[PDB]
């Protein structure tokens, strides 16, 4: 009878594409992209996600709190990423300030963006080291404590001195306080009236010149003295002053200037930020939501498939990333009992045919490793950048834009290579392992085999399931079947 | 006699590298490099490339076109890439403004960047909105129309009030108009003369102030009166006033604000711009020339060859990329009939030799298979981003050419490393098939070969031409020949 | 007796890992990571290194020699690498100039930063072209010369006219004037004094208007005339003066403006740069000491091994580059006498080993060939672009470096995948050796074989020395044994 080995014809039911066959029909294969489904957003299921700077906060919206304002003197918590809910934030707890006339309005997006967020215990400048010495810091009759009583903002003050009159101008310089490794942040600003109130609080009716020199540029200001814009953005009514404002950053081993005349408001308490973690933008957070990643255009997805299909985005934390074309990987054979290697033994008694277990389970083996290799291509990490806010210049964002396409485009072009030669990867190996098989069934038939030169072996007696049951197990000789077994090495 | 195969031995022309061989010196090879020879500038095969922004219009240059004068009201057509032919557009056809004296010099070029043109069908803000009631845009007695009769730009208002006398200043908010994808540009300016002139036209004689807060910065505006440079870019002689500009850019939910005071030039009508699309920098278009890709060096160049060799420089189109050396891939086999693959038989009668076609013809179709996939590694695209002009800032243009530079040496190092594996793994795939072609050789001869081991066999007969043709068939049997054919799986 | 052939095993002593078969012990490996140790700064192994601008001059810091201060103008060398030791400079040598009130404080690093410096043998500005004719450069009363004579800076002159008076202003314009492919840099200021003083000198009391456009943006300065700061920065006691600077850039067809009134310091001499090299931060270079790479965290680094780990931090010259996590690379054959490869012979004459040489060569320089292709991962090079400062701007630095490390996280990633594919490849071109071996065993023992199937061959006499000898070397014919030689081709 004939006795040999291979795999097991099956009906097809996938196509798959490599470098070389073109497409090959397989039995099985498995999906490694899908199509996620939007959801709300929510805490991610690492750690905390910022949404509010004070969460405890009530009654003060993100501007008040980054003001230092009284009444909103909470603790800022911790997190390890950010939501970015309002591009234009608002303030309703003091006196009127023309935020939309500086560039002092995206400042509570930019205390977004650092995990540790501290206010300072000093002053940025000490209030005996100016020109004319007799200086007080003036409560304001509208920013109210709790209890009532009339309070400053607490980050910046509103400066009077003991002379009245014209002055040429005066000089500060402002260094360095925070640590080394950490972010200074400060605000100083100017007052603005009528006519007649100047005159009688400062003693000048001309609008005045104010100078600030930084390591990001020049700000000049000279702000108009007379007609304003509508009241609004504040708690007291009828008020006939306004606020100017400026904002600055400084780091380690780094200074400043500032040239001022009559009319100034002081810097106050600064802040110290460290640890720079990735925000998105998107909505305020749903109570009870945890999420794999946080995409900025789905929400809250889960990571069932290393990659997706879809519509691009920015996303953080554990999820996939962008393929253009749906892939498919072999899970099987190529296509034409209980496993795909097995034996048969054709002649007059019918045809009989086994399984082998230890040999399909290493094809499987081997597939299941490929397959976490390429899924180990997702978790390129462990470089994080202090990263730029969304509301600049159109340069800068355009520029950053241009890098991260640059890098979804490389990424997908990798991953459709790496796809193709696995699928052609497996094809060849089943081959090898078919071939394998045929010098183990050759080393114990003997040398009275007679094999057809195709993987196929002659043997003059009949092979019963006994035979297979041997053959499979490794326990067969030919002397119990009554043929020659072999010459000993030993004369 | 003695029969086997192999393959057929040739003359060596060219040598090729690997990764672990060296060097190989092999028949035939295919060149994956070439240099390009200069052309003109022309269309695009794919589509139209924009050149000038009204073809149509006669006598206007891009600046009188970008400034809505009247008689450069032509239709703006689209395209699919830009080229950038002046560095420093003209105007000829209204009052002078001077233009090198801000920044609105690069209005033509930034609006070249987009596929989309379209000018506003209303105002940018609203002509009864002014503190003064009373206000009307005068007609210049320059900017003449087709007819004759005087008229204003179409994008700019020269604005007069109903008061004449000092004035502490005037706010107004600009807002969002064009659509969710459209980026708006809009134009405002500022009125210069003479002492004398001023003070009957507006009642003033000393330099006024003005104020621009963008989501691009401050802008602060005190323009002198006084003299003035020489009378040019314009078609009106002998006039005594000039007039300062600026230009903004907007997207969607922002806003921007402006503060001015007597001797202002109010917005008008603006554009709103969309799909962006590429710019290259060259010269002005040939009549009846199209071309696969514009090469900012070469000009308009085709494509016979998937890798080039020489200048490198930015490209718009269907063309090769930047290689560092000159690449070759293996077209044949090893060297030292019609086909390479074959049998011959030796004895007695001479030596005979053979051809096959079906696997000769196999390798050629995987090499085939091959070069295509490496070609398809020139084709990483589907993101495009808004990219940025050409004369902004140092900084700005070297982190371009940083990120350029960077893509593109990856790029070539990438190609070098696929080639030399492509090579590697052609040369063992040869291997393979003279291997796979000595067990279709002996399933046919039968049990009583003496096979040499080394591919060769031994028979007892003599083989004639016949027998040659019969075993490339595949049809041949031992028993015509008269030896046993086969043991019968039947007992 | 027995005689079969294949590899040698012996004690396994380190692991490996593979992309299937996991961890796989081996008897010997090869580092490639390593932990640089710090050292000090010196010269590059490929050139020179500039650390300051004029070596050879004497009492001049690197301000003093970029203001082409009297007594510092000595040559400037060439240099293929640049230490930027001072975030800070000073100048010591002149009339004081506020230089913490514009940007022209890191001048000298900007300078730093190009191959070739070259002081220009013009006038940026022609100084019989101004509006008022009778115009004179004033010496100083400080800056004399070696020999004490008064002089004044050389690159900014001291301009004073015929007339004194109010003055509307005065408008020049700056055009390029170095060659086509070289960078100008030109610096211009104005005097500030006491108001008595300029009453005396210029005829005005009030401070005055100054305004500068250039490719990179407007600039407008009115300084106070009043208090000043501190006398520092000097070599002259007692003055009243202060000097205000800005410094400007200009590429090939560029332009400037300047608008200024009275009190304006002209522009004098400029420079021109090319050829940009890096630069790298640390401390002042230690004479004697020559190192294969600079790096900006450790110091002089040599090169020992392609990849090292550690901290990151920026390079210039010939060093390795960052990995994540120690590698190993396989080095000899799998785990469990003179060579790996060899026969053995087994009978009753106990049993004998022989080795082969020219097959496990082979292996070894297959080992080194594919160690060298690795190692030609680390010269990517050939593209310089000009590169930025260090203390511009806080979005540009961010910028830089998220392309660094963009950059730097892809190639560890390639790195990995390529070490992890290269071992995998080597383990299974030893079992490739291993078969191959025994076709050529089989060739040469006629055709009384009675093969094992695993390798081992079965032959009916005995095997001594002698034997091993004739099988290794390959001249062993079976009759001299005993045994039938082949059938003869010819009948
Ligand atoms: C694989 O997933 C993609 C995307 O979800 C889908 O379009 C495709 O039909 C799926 N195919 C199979 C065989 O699962
Ligand atoms: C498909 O792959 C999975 C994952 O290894 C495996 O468990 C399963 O058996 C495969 N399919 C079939 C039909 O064997
Ligand atoms: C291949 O093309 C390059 C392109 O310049 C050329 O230098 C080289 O000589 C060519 N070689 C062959 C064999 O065609
Ligand atoms: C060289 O390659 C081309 C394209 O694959 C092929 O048509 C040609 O036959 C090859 N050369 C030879 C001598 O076969
Ligand atoms: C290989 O080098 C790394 C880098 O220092 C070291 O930690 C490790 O111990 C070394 N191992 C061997 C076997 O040389
Ligand atoms: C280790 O590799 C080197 C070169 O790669 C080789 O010279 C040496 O023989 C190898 N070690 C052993 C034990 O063979």
């Amino acid at each position: 009878d004939k006795i040999c080995a291979g795999v097991a014809s099956g009906k097809g039911t996938h196509r798959v594409e490599t470098i070389t066959k073109g497409e090959v029909l397989v039995t099985n294969a498995i999906n490694m992209t899908h199509t996620p489904t939007s959801g709300p957003f929510g805490d991610l299921k690492t750690g905390n996600v910022r949404d509010k700077l004070c969460p405890t906060c009530t009654g003060c919206t993100d501007m008040d709190v980054a003001l230092m304002t009284p009444t909103c003197n909470g603790v800022i918590p911790e997190a390890i990423a950010a939501i970015q809910h309002e591009n234009r934030p608002l303030q309703s707890k003091c006196n009127p300030i023309l935020h939309d006339l500086g560039n002092t309005r995206q400042l509570p997006n930019l205390l977004r963006k650092y995990k540790k967020i501290r206010k300072s215990s000093g002053i940025a400048f000490p209030l005996a080291s100016y020109a004319d010495q007799p200086v007080i810091s003036n409560p304001s009759g509208n920013c109210r404590d709790g209890n009532g009583v009339e309070s400053e903002f607490g980050s910046l003050l509103w400066l009077t001195g003991n002379t009245k009159g014209a002055i040429t101008g005066e000089t500060i310089t402002i260094t360095h306080q925070c640590n080394n490794d950490e972010v200074m942040v400060l605000v100083w600003g100017a007052w603005a009236d009528l006519s007649a109130t100047m005159n009688t609080i400062y003693g000048v009716t001309t609008p005045q010149t104010y100078v600030s020199n930084f390591p990001s540029g020049r700000f000049s200001m000279s702000p108009f003295l007379g007609n304003f814009p509508a009241l609004a953005e504040t708690e007291a009514t009828t008020a006939t002053g306004r606020i100017y404002l400026r904002m600055e950053v400084l780091e380690s081993g780094q200074r400043g200037t500032i040239q001022y005349q009559r009319g100034f408001m002081g810097p106050g308490k600064f802040w110290c930020l460290s640890e720079p973690i990735p925000v998105v933008k998107g909505a305020v957070k749903t109570n009870g939501a945890v999420s794999d990643c946080l995409h900025e255009v789905y929400g809250g997805i889960s990571k069932p498939t290393p990659f997706y299909t879809g519509n691009r985005g920015k996303s953080v934390g554990n999820c996939p990333k962008w393929v253009r074309k749906p892939l498919l990987v072999v899970n099987g054979t190529k296509a034409r009992i209980a496993g795909w290697h097995g034996y048969s033994s054709t002649g007059d008694h019918g045809t009989k045919v086994a399984a082998d277990l230890v040999s399909t389970q290493k094809a499987m083996d081997a597939i299941t490793a490929r397959i976490n290799n390429m899924n180990k291509m997702t978790e390129r990490a462990f470089s994080v950048t202090d990263s730029t806010m969304q509301e600049i210049q159109k340069e800068i964002k355009d520029l950053d834009k241009k890098i991260d396409d640059v890098r979804a485009d490389e990424t997908a072009a990798q991953i459709e290579m790496i796809v193709l030669l696995e699928n052609e990867n497996i094809i060849n190996a089943e081959d090898e392992h078919v071939h394998a098989l045929k010098q183990k069934l050759t080393k114990m038939l003997g040398p009275s085999a007679q094999d057809m030169g195709d993987g196929c072996f002659i043997v003059d007696h009949q092979c019963k399931e006994d035979c297979l049951r041997e053959i499979v197990s490794g326990n067969y000789t030919p002397s119990k079947y009554g043929m020659d077994e072999f010459k000993s090495p030993i004369i």
